[PDB]
């Protein structure tokens, strides 16, 4: 048993909900949230720069620290840093950036970092700014992550359509 509430469940693992996800964060304070990273970590917009906003800039002050030591990330991976004042950790992970030309075959890999945590709250990667169907992210979640993700979708509409469209 867990702290999240109001979820439709889809399948034995994968729950969603038409939350933000900043709200979300600061009610269960979950154990991992999930960012919409880029591999520079410059959160300046969708869910990144939503999130970062909410930390008052601390985990903007952090990934830049993170990169001058380790360089960019990979896209389709990630790394885990703090949650700030949302989550225990922030599992920052960059899905393709449709609008960047990127491989939509690396949402995936993307996804697969979530099999390393037990329980997330999480968006849907490369949706949004980054410009892949979101129908189509939900699916390669559903048929890549084994652990239990709780998935936020800001847009009303769009959270229907994935209900109403889900096989
Ligand atoms: C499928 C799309 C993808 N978009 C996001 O995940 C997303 C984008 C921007 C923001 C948030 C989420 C949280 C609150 C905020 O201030 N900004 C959806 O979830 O509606």
């Amino acid at each position: 048993v867990n702290s999240f509430s109001g979820y439709l469940k889809l399948t034995d693992n994968v729950y969603i909900k038409n939350a933000d996800i900043v709200e979300e964060a600061k009610k269960v304070k979950p154990t991992v949230v999930v960012n919409a990273a880029n591999v520079y970590l410059k959160h300046g917009g969708g869910v990144a720069g939503a999130l970062n906003k909410a930390t008052n800039n601390a985990m903007q002050v952090e990934s830049d620290d993170y990169i001058a030591t380790n360089g960019p990330l990979k896209v389709g991976g990630s790394c885990v840093l703090s949650g700030h004042n949302l989550a225990k950790h922030c599992l920052h992970v960059v899905g393709p950036n449709v609008n960047k030309g990127e491989d939509i075959q690396l949402l995936k890999s993307a996804y697969e970092n979530f099999n390393q945590h037990e329980v997330l709250l999480a968006p849907l990667l490369s949706a949004g700014i980054f410009g892949a169907d979101p129908i189509h992210s939900l699916r390669v979640c559903v048929d890549t992550v084994r652990t239990n993700v709780y998935l936020a979708v800001f847009d009303k509409n769009l959270y229907d359509k994935l209900v109403s469209s889900f096989l």
